[PDB]
């Protein structure tokens, strides 16, 4: 009989984990690890599809290198993809350096990586149809990068916290400019004649 | 004979899909799914290397969590990597929640994830050699993050669309400042003496 | 005996590479490829755990599409995850187009993709606990995106290099504003009477 190896091959492929959609149960942003719940059940011999185990202490990617990175404020319930490492990563995670596997389990989500993905749960404004956006998923607060311009939109404010902000060209401000507490639109100056009289009105062309 | 299992092992490994470079045939940015064409052929028994099938309805990652994400304006022809999920993801994609596989196909690109990658098709300006950049691939329009400063460059304009933009330090503008339609470089004020005469010239030190 | 296939299955799973943590040995940012050193040893038949081979010419992801991307200034020693492609990618990498495998090696890191990950080696400021940040890993220089506002922080400066910067609302500047070399806080104007006398002091309400 040859059905034997067919059965084996199937079992072995089912047991070998690679990638599946998954959800955050809990997340620690300082240690950048999560408890993760896979979101596709597996059919058992009994033909019952059942919920998979949680995975603990799973690193969540923070893309970055060279002293820079991108970090999202991950919440319980957020979704993404868990990947299974070839070997136990637990010692590597302790040291972030060259390590041995502490165990013999291979190709299992238990030692994996979670990559957050919002899937389709976002809105792109029509003006950004040809742009890259880094944004709230609502689309309300965004940095939009286009081929020759950048547009930064926020319903409340944009705050630039730095000692020196430099503009190498011109600047146009639609409404009010206040500098050190003084409204420039409406400002004046003391005259020499009449002595110490403030000029009339505000700033004019 | 023992060559039997050697043949099996090889077949099974060839059939088990994980990751391959691939190209976007069509993309829907609202549903965040693509038709994808793998870019490496597979050699058949006949020793013919032939083009692989398109995959439809493949989610394209939008990295994000916590109400924020990053989205690129993916175009036909863009490249990247397709990953094969362990099990059918179609029901999960309908609901974005806990689900069963609708079918028995495992480790196939048919149910996968596409991650866009520009590979080497970009230019980094020399001034950004030690910086992170989020930019047009031409390098012309960029946000460059350095250890202690941020430089935002755009050939046309940078527009900040918000009711209130706050600078916590000083600001230097090279050229013209216009506020509510009035050129500040060149502005003046009405005098009390001579009555209602505009001051001479523009703004001076 | 049936232990035979158990041994085979195990061997085949060990030989089949998918994903493991790894480190950059060398990186070329123009060609966007690296020499990579996996960071988990593998136990051999002799029960010796030993360091894995370097992989050369490994593409490092640059997430992007549609003419935009994100690039980090990767350094020797930076860490992340290497993924194994199903087939030889070398011809595909030459052309970035549809290709055959040059060889028969399958599911090996030798032809792979590296994704940089900083793991937990970063600091999130408490004010950003619910925000997305793109930042130096020190947390000192950052773009922080919140539900209705964006805060850009840099200890040295933020420079906006563009011919035209537009603010669609109001702007408040805490300290000094200089426009074309003239300090606005302290500016004045020539009077008509007294003829050509500069106004007293600086700008006042
Ligand atoms: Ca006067
Ligand atoms: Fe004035």
């Amino acid at each position: 009989l040859i059905a034997a190896l067919d059965a084996r091959s199937r079992r072995d492929a089912l047991d070998f984990e690679v990638m599946i959609p998954a959800q955050v149960v809990q997340y620690d942003r300082a240690e950048n690890i999560a408890t993760i719940q896979p979101l596709i059940t597996w059919v058992d011999t009994e033909h019952n599809a059942v919920q998979r185990h949680q995975l603990v202490d799973i690193p969540v990617i923070s893309m970055g290198a060279g002293g820079f990175h991108i970090s999202f404020p991950i919440q319980q319930g957020d979704i993404g993809w868990i990947y299974a490492a070839d070997r136990d990563t637990s010692q590597f995670l302790e040291s972030l350096s060259m390590s041995k596997p502490n165990t013999g389990r291979i190709h299992k989500f238990e030692h994996g990586l979670f990559i957050p993905d919002v899937f389709r749960r976002y809105t792109i404004n029509s003006e950004d149809s040809a742009a890259m956006v880094i944004q709230s998923t609502s689309g309300a607060t965004r940095i939009s990068i286009r081929g020759d311009n950048i547009k930064i939109t926020a319903p409340s404010n944009v705050t630039v916290d730095t000692p020196q902000a430099n503009f190498t060209g011109s600047v146009t401000i639609a409404n009010t400019l206040v500098v050190n507490g003084v409204n420039v639109n409406n400002h004046g100056h003391l005259e020499n004649n009449p002595p110490d009289a403030r000029t009339k009105g505000g700033m004019i062309a």
